[PDB]
Order: structure tokens, then sequence, then C-alpha cells
């Protein structure tokens, strides 16, 4: 069937049932949680059945998805106990519009052959992104059962994020570099509270953001300042954030980046058993 989540207690049902699928449900688990705390990217949880559901599907506002070339705004996350069921799921026209320029998101990658067999019925093309799923050691003791070296203070202040930094973020962001991309980092910075580090000039010179998954994303130091600890300090004060108010800490790293590699490490975040996955979809 399916089913709109509405109000407190539902999403908190929702998220407490998710606990028990981590951390193939995590994508889901943590854009739910950032829902319960005023729903700033305005979405909506659906389910094929309440209160136990084998598929949920987090999407947007119809009326928020005027541009079918906007991925970034197009976004779905998804989670699913039986494959046959999410494909019939995923089939409802109320649950995905594939007539746009979409983006499915989730940390279970068995979804892979759910969206292969979608793409020829509802003639899209897939482009897979996957992953290493990263999440800190202290995560997984709360859900599943590492300090960065000092910097120095005359030189490096911890700031929150403007959202007329989003142009610089872009420029480093590997999904960016352009202005739908810039519209969605903005929107992020102004959701979410975000760190970065300040240089001598008052500026930004290292960031780690959130987007609306709860996820840490869209890191970077500017080339200037590379190789002194600054992302690992922003990225660690991002986390500890984060698991004070007892949200997940969570992060993948393309395999290309050894540098995100070495900084997980450092940070005792671990990768797990899932990948990260997003399907780009586009219709043929
Ligand atoms: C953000 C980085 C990647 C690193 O920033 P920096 O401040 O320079 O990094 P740190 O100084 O803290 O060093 C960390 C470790 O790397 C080592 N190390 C460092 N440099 C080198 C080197 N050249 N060659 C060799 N080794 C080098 C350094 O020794 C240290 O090793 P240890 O940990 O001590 O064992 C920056 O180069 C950049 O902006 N790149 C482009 C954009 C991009 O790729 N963004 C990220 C996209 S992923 C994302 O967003 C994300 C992922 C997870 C969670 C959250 C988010």
């Amino acid at each position: 069937g399916m089913f709109l989540l509405q109000g407190a207690q539902m999403l908190q049902m929702l998220e407490k049932s998710l606990r028990k699928s981590l951390p193939m449900s995590l994508k889901v688990y943590g854009t739910v949680m950032h829902m319960n705390h005023g729903n700033p990217f305005n979405l909506k949880a659906l389910v094929d059945k309440w209160p136990d559901f084998q598929t949920v599907v987090i999407r947007p506002q119809e009326q928020d998805m005027k541009d079918d070339l906007d991925h970034y705004t197009n976004t779905y996350h998804v989670y699913s106990e039986d494959l046959k069921n999410c494909q019939e799921f995923l089939d409802l026209p109320e649950v995905i519009n594939w007539k746009q320029h979409l983006q499915i998101q989730s940390t279970q990658s068995s979804l892979n052959e759910v969206i292969q067999n979608l793409a020829a019925t509802k003639s899209f093309k897939v482009k897979r992104s996957k992953n290493i799923l990263y999440m800190a050691s202290e995560t997984i003791k709360e859900l599943t059962p590492g300090k960065p070296k000092a910097i120095d203070p005359e030189m490096f202040k911890l700031s929150s994020v403007d959202p007329s930094h989003a142009a610089v973020v872009n420029r480093f962001w590997l999904f960016g570099g352009n202005e739908r991309s810039l519209r969605f980092i903005e929107r992020c910075i102004q959701s979410f509270p975000n760190f970065c580090l300040l240089g001598p000039e008052g500026t930004p010179v290292s960031w780690s953001l959130m987007d609306q998954t709860g996820e840490m994303r869209m890191a970077g130091t500017l080339p200037e300042y590379r190789a002194q600890g600054l992302v690992t300090h922003a990225i660690y004060q991002q986390a500890q954030c984060l698991l004070k108010r007892g949200f997940p800490v969570y992060s993948h790293v393309d395999p290309k980046n050894q540098i995100m590699q070495k900084m997980s490490q450092s940070l005792n975040h671990v990768p797990m058993p899932s990948d990260w996955n997003q399907w780009n979809c586009e219709p043929l």
C-alpha cells in the first residue's frame, strides 16, 4: 500500500524501527532524525505499511520540485526489507516521479537491482556512485553494539558558516561547480549548523557541512592552508556537536581520496560493510 507519516510520534516510531537495520538503513535514519527537528527541507516519509513497513521512502514536496533538471532538489532516500515490495513501491508515481532528473540515495547496495529493474519500465538512464561508508566508532557503540593534532589558536578560530561561503564550498565539491549545486549548498548552510575554521584574515579556510540526511559532506581546505590538520579539526568539531545532540556521525570517501581515508582513520571513523550509494537517474 502507501501511507504518509504525519507528526513527531510517527516519525519517532520510524526512527526507532530503522535503528534495527543500521547501517544499511543509515541514509534514511539520518534523514528522519533531522526531519524530527523542524523538518527544514520540508520532506515527507512514505511507507508501504504501518507500523510494520517493508519499504520506506523519504521524498520532497511536489511543489518544491519545479525544476525537472534540479537533481539536488529531486532527491529520494530509500531503505527496504523486501526488494519485490521495494520495486512495487517505487513503481507508484506518487512515491517517485521518474520523469525528472533525480538522485536516489541509500546505504543499501542491494537496491541497485531494483533501480536497474525500473530503468527499463520507467524509461530512465542510471549512473551509480558507490563509495566507502564510514561511521564514528562512538555512533557504532551507541546504535549498533581520536582527537586531532592541536592547531595555533591565534591563526585559526572555529566559526559558523555564512550562506555567502556557499560559492567557495561549491568550487571544491566533486558534485558541484554549477548554479543548482550552489543553491543546494546555500540551502544546507541556511538549514543546519555547520563549522568552519577562520584563518588570519577572518575568512573561512577549512569547512565541513551537513546535508538534509545528517551526513558530514562537502568538506574542504583552501590550497594555501592544506596539510596542517585543519579539515580534521573542522570534521572533529562537527562530529562532537552531532554526537552531543544524539545524531549519528557518518560520511563517505571516494576510493581516489586517500587523504580523507587517513583523516577518517585518525578520528576513529570506521569503514562499514554497507556502501554509500547515489543513483543519478534521468529520462531517456
Ligand atoms: C579536504 C582535503 C582533502 C584535506 O584537507 P586538509 O586540511 O589538507 O587535511 P588535513 O591536514 O587534516 O590532513 C588529513 C590527513 O591527510 C594527510 N594529507 C593531507 N594532505 C596530504 C597530501 N597532499 N598528501 C599526503 N597526505 C596528505 C595528512 O597528513 C593527514 O594524515 P593523518 O590523518 O594525520 O594520518 C583538501 O585537500 C581539499 O579540500 N581537497 C579538495 C576537496 C576535497 O577533496 N574534499 C573532501 C571530499 S570528502 C568529504 O567532503 C568528507 C569526507 C568525510 C567526512 C566529511 C567530509
